[PDB]
């Protein structure tokens, strides 16, 4: 068949936004498996505390990929990342995705989980129908094929832990047998549903330590890790960059095994490896580094390593490097193969092997490790040379294996064309992207393969990417320039300038460009008979060299033909052409109605006939007088030679009349300047005397006329007579009349559409100002050459870049010799350079959504928000306050009704506490709350034992009258003395209540215990417990009393806010009053009636001895 | 060397059997994961060829036949 290669690569592996970060983490040894709470609160369900996780799933360039925003929200994160990764991978190998469109490229994607499918399909009534299009596991490949327009197979394999490598093998078989010319293999795995981790833990595969300590003595399990890698495999003919070559790939299934379905088999693996390396024709001694599966399982590792020992380490002398990428990033279950491939390819690219983390004591059951036949990559070792291997063994019993031959094309020897400046163009979604591409390119102004690859992938329509930019590398000056490209296809026009534009050594810089040199050499051949060498004339430095007309005309023609050819190489076909006097012939060539030799001969003979005539001296000058006004002002013998512009006109005649008129006009102040005719009358009656000989010569020169096209507008024949015989064909007669006839240039301009791009194909943009003045303001102009410039090649490249920014697509790579392929190794990766538009956040499933009656876990860890409960100590053991029960039930009711706590005035009735829940010092206790909205009753339970019962309901009509402070039991205590905080809590300690700082909220209390002032630290539990403390304070009953029943409680947060007040300090306080006659405790906005406390046993064990 | 290609597009039983975290038995993932739909057959019948489960969006069966 045909060789198959790994053209591209891209992905987002753990703690890496692009493969560049992946390599930076790998070589730097930084462990990529973290211990954060991103996917779900750590330590849940006993699950391993550590796992590998990506950095951000909530980003997706929706608009570019044509997904309407509503369906963007309801698309699996895997597919959203995979579209971006696949696009990045294709452009990594410098292949424009539009090229593959219409081909039979396939998309084999290995996905083992569809967790998001359940997430978006758990609420039947309000579930949207889009989910199936973007979540069904089959759409993983179909979506890619649909966006990129791939007509090849579209599958989605499911073998676990080996789906990615199986997909790669299938793609290899497809391309190898000639069915498909390109393939996009990829794998995706995202950890969202913790139940899957719980399943794996129950099976015993996961390692509690959360480290895949590959090959070590203490191998336990593997840490789940998530990544999304994609790879583009194409035939050797279409490849731009070849990371490696896939010599062979195959797979087989374990079949029956005594131990069980989940016990890996070594004999089958050895057979697979031997069969592959024998069938492919690769010598066993050739292998260098084999990326063993290295799952870290106590069983799998010895089996696989012994299999590799038998398959390759049998009869070779040099040790065989063995490594595992899962020791860094963990184990991406279905994407394991592609992650290992990415590591291998990066190591080959950079010339080192990434070391393996967590390898201290080698395992004894694998003899090869101790005898040295296999060597683990403990440190970065330089790559030596030879073939490479890879193998992933999914636990279902599906084994795969791939042989890779690294790409080792050496950098080309330096060439002269490397010295010359190069042009670069990049395109992207946002300006940051264009700047990134240009900066990275400028950082490699010498890697020609890199520059050519970048130029290739820059051809994208404006709508897809609305920002472009160009940067000239190696030039004496000129920075990057990035500007947004307005929407819409824009026309391109060529304008060829006329006489006077010649200068000393004009175009000498362009001769270094091969195409231009070929053009000029052909011209030199074409003009041989008359003794003039276009190249010789260009090189000649004599200032007088361009005094003769013949040289000027021939040189102008030659340079313009060269420029038209240089543009012609890029694939640009002009839509309109409008020349000016001589050099309209250049336009004639541009259209195609004339041959290069024909045009050059016409120019030369025109010039020569100019000399032979020997007409009287005559000067033409530009007169500010308009075309209408100037003509009637023209004196005898002088007429309007060229209607260049409304503001600028040119008129010629005898030198003396011209000088007199110019001086008179300067007296009148109007513009006037003599054009460098050299003394030869231009576009006047003087040229009339030449026509007969000129007509004879031209009839000689052009013998088989051709028809002028509708593109080029004859600026010599007036618009009226465009149906004449002369206007039809640019025959000798046409050029003769053009020579004699005046220059109606401005009039021809109007037909330029709006927004069109004008090019001044000429050595010196003398007319650029004229075109600016006399053209629609929406147009864009470009010189392509400027007089006496430092390096005209730089200016031409800058012009091509400016043309690129203006909408058209003129790839500059073609200007220089094509770069040999495949790209030499070491060319920096292009995938990291691409930057997307991630200014919007798209939804991702949460832990709550996945299935697993309010439950409240109380944790007293210092970080826990309920740590304040550690200060509610009664008789030496922490107890959950009754007000805590009230608060949790209140929050549950608020959630039921939809309101917030501070806007939900509540009433409790017939509240009964059954048993006191003891918060343990370590761990947590779960509390369950159930409401019965119909019966206005609630109930709290713990482990299935009732803890509190009663009635709670919303307060329909709050009454602030209720919280007015009741008449004091003692109207006139008349006692200036009062208890302070320290005395209050001293008394409560003596009784048996041991309260900590948080619950100490009684700033003062009256001696009788009827009135006081309570603190308000913004916590209802503390406030109401302080109220109960006040109630207990005046009790004459020594002993520990705890609440058991509260008849009714009323809370109105609005009155609570209106009752608070602030002291001299910044602390807030609320007054409290207790009335034993009415059995009421009113404080802030809390009303408590009918309390009842029962003497606790007060017996505590381990009393002080 | 016989192989197995199974066209499957649903694993609802897996969703059902993973509903409870506290009481989910490990061996459920051996007998409900999509991959096992082919690996179990390969295991019982002792087939050393390829083992694949492919969705392909409603053409899974005729796709498997083509493979």
């Amino acid at each position: 068949p045909e060789e198959v290669v790994i053209a591209g690569m891209s992905g987002k592996l753990p703690e890496s936004e692009n493969l560049q970060e992946f390599w930076d983490n790998l070589i730097g040894g930084v462990d990529m498996v973290t211990d954060d709470d991103r996917r779900w609160k750590a330590g849940l369900y006993g699950l391993p505390r550590r796992s590998g996780k990506l950095k951000d799933l909530s980003r997706f360039d929706a608009s570019f990929f044509g997904v309407h925003p509503k369906q963007a929200h309801t698309m699996d994160p895997q597919l959203r990342l995979l579209l971006e990764v696949t696009y990045e991978a294709i452009v990594d190998g410098g292949i424009n995705p539009d090229s593959l469109r219409g081909t039979h490229t396939g998309v084999w994607v290995g996905v083992s989980g569809s967790e998001t499918s359940e997430a978006l399909s758990r609420d039947p009534e309000t579930l949207v129908g889009y989910s199936m299009v973007g979540c069904q596991r089959a759409m993983m490949a179909n979506r890619l094929s649909f966006f990129f327009d791939f007509r090849g197979p579209s599958i989605a394999l499911d073998t676990a832990c080996s789906s990615s490598l199986m997909a790669l093998q299938n793609a290899y078989q497809a391309i190898h047998s000639g069915q498909c010319p390109a393939a996009i293999v990829g794998g995706i795995n995202v950890l969202l549903k913790p139940n899957t981790s719980v399943q794996f833990l129950r099976l015993g595969m996961l390692s509690p330590e959360g480290t895949c300590k590959a090959f070590d003595t203490a191998g336990n399990g593997y840490c789940r890790s998530e990544g999304v890698v994609a790879v583009l495999l194409t035939k050797k003919s279409l490849a731009r960059r070849v990371y490696a070559t896939i010599l062979n790939a195959g797979t087989n299934t374990d079949g029956f095994k005594e131990q069980g379905v989940t016990f890996p088999s070594g004999d089958i693996q050895e057979q697979l490896i031997r069969s592959l390396y024998q069938s492919a024709g690769v010598a066993p001694e050739s292998f260098e580094y084999i990326e063993a599966h290295g799952t870290g399982t106590k069983v799998g590792d010895p089996q696989e390593l012994n299999g590799i020992t038998r398959a390759l380490c049998a009869t070779r002398q040099e040790p065989l490097l063995i490594g595992s990428t899962k020791s860094n990033m963990g184990h991406p279950e279905p994407a394991s193969g592609l992650a290992a491939l990415a590591k291998v390819l990066l190591s080959l690219e950079h010339g080192l092997w990434a070391p393996n983390l967590h390898f201290h004591s080698p395992n004894p059951e694998i003899p090869a490790l101790l005898d040295g036949r296999l060597q683990v990559v403990d440190q970065p070792l330089p790559v030596r040379g030879g073939n490479v291997g890879i193998n992933s063994f999914g636990f279902g019993g599906s084994n795969v294996h791939i042989i890779l031959r690294p790409n080792t094309q050496p950098p080309p020897a330096p060439a002269p064309h490397a010295t010359l400046p190069r042009l670069l163009r990049a395109s992207g979604r946002t300006p940051e992207a264009v700047q990134k591409l240009l900066e990275q390119g400028l950082r490699h102004s010498q890697d020609l393969a890199f520059l050519s690859m970048l130029n290739d992938i820059a051809a994208v329509p404006a709508t897809a990417m609305p920002f472009r930019g160009y940067a000239v590398l190696g030039g004496e000056r000129g920075g990057p320039e990035v500007q947004q490209v307005p929407a819409g296809e824009r026309p391109l026009w060529f304008i060829c300038s006329g006489m006077g534009t010649q200068w000393r050594g004009m175009g000498l810089s362009l001769m270094r460009l091969d195409r231009f040199r070929d053009s000029i050499l052909r011209s030199d051949e074409a003009v041989k008979p008359f003794g003039l060498k276009v190249s010789q004339l260009l090189l000649s430095t004599d200032e007088s060299t361009f005094d003769d007309i013949v040289h000027s005309f021939v040189s102008l023609t030659a340079i313009q033909i060269g420029l038209i050819d240089l543009l012609s190489c890029m694939g640009l076909r002009p839509d309109g052409i409008v020349g000016h006097s001589l050099g309209e012939v250049a336009c004639g060539y541009a259209d195609g109605c004339l041959s290069q030799e024909e045009a050059v001969l016409a120019a030369y003979w025109r010039g020569q006939c100019i000399k032979e005539a020997h007409l009287p001296p005559g000067a033409m000058a530009a007169v500010g007088l308009s075309w209408e006004e100037c003509k009637q002002r023209c004196p005898p013998g002088v007429v309007p030679a060229c209607h260049n512009s409304k503001d600028t006109v040119t008129i010629s005649g005898p030198q003396a009349p011209v000088f007199e008129f110019v001086e008179q006009l300067r007296k009148e102040g109007v513009f006037a300047k003599e054009v460098r005719t050299g003394g030869m009358a231009f576009h006047s009656y003087f040229m009339e005397a030449i026509a007969p000989p000129l007509l004879q010569e031209l009839k000689k020169v052009i013998r088989e006329p051709k028809p002028r096209s509708a593109r080029w507008l004859s600026t010599s024949i007036p618009e009226a007579q465009w149906h004449s015989s002369l206007a039809r064909t640019s025959s000798a007669e046409y050029n003769v009349n053009n020579l004699v006839s005046p220059v109606l240039f401005q009039e021809a301009l109007w037909h330029v559409p709006e927004h069109a791009v004008v090019l001044e194909i000429a050595p010196h943009a003398l007319l650029q100002a004229v075109l600016k003045r006399g053209l629609k303001p929406s147009c864009t102009i470009i010189p392509l050459m400027k007089k006496d410039h430092r390096d005209n090649l730089e200016f031409f490249l800058a012009g091509i870049g400016r043309l690129h920014l203006s909408g058209i697509d003129a790839n500059p790579n073609a200007l220089f010799p094509p770069v040999e392929f495949p790209a030499p190794r070491g060319t920096p990766l292009i995938s990291p350079l691409i930057k997307w538009d991630h200014s919007l956040a798209w939804d991702v499933p949460a832990a709550e959504d996945f299935p697993n009656a309010a439950i409240y876990n109380i944790d007293t860890s210092s970080e826990s928000p309920d740590h304040y409960l550690v200060d509610h100590t009664l008789d030496g053991r922490v107890l959950f306050p009754a007000t805590g029960y009230l608060s949790i039930v209140w929050k549950t009711l608020a959630r039921a009704l939809g309101l917030g706590v501070e806007q939900l005035p509540v009433v409790f009735e017939d509240v009964v506490l059954h048993q006191a829940t003891i918060l343990p010092k370590t761990g947590t206790v779960s509390l369950e709350v159930r409401l019965l909205e119909a019966s206005r009753a609630f109930e709290v339970s713990e482990n299935g034992n009732l803890v509190v019962s009663g009635k709670v309901y919303q307060w329909d009509d709050p009454d602030p009258r209720l919280f007015d402070h009741p008449e004091s039991p003692t109207p006139n205590p008349t006692e200036p003395l009062f208890l302070a905080q320290a005395e209050v809590y001293k008394e409560l300690r003596l009784r048996g209540y041991d309260y900590g700082p948080h619950f100490q909220g009684i700033l003062e209390a009256s001696l009788e215990g009827d009135s006081g002032r309570l603190l308000w630290k913004d916590n209802w539990v503390s406030f109401m417990d302080t109220m109960l403390q006040m109630s207990i304070l005046g009790s004459a009953k020594h002993g520990l009393y705890l609440p058991t029943r509260v008849t009714a409680i009323h809370i109105d947060p609005a009155t609570h806010r209106q009752k608070l007040y602030t002291l001299q300090d910044k602390a807030q306080v609320a007054d409290v009053v207790v009335s034993r006659w009415l059995r009421v405790t009113v404080a802030g906005g809390v009303h408590i009636s009918g309390l009842h406390t029962e003497s606790a046993p007060r017996r505590q064990q381990e009393q002080q001895v």
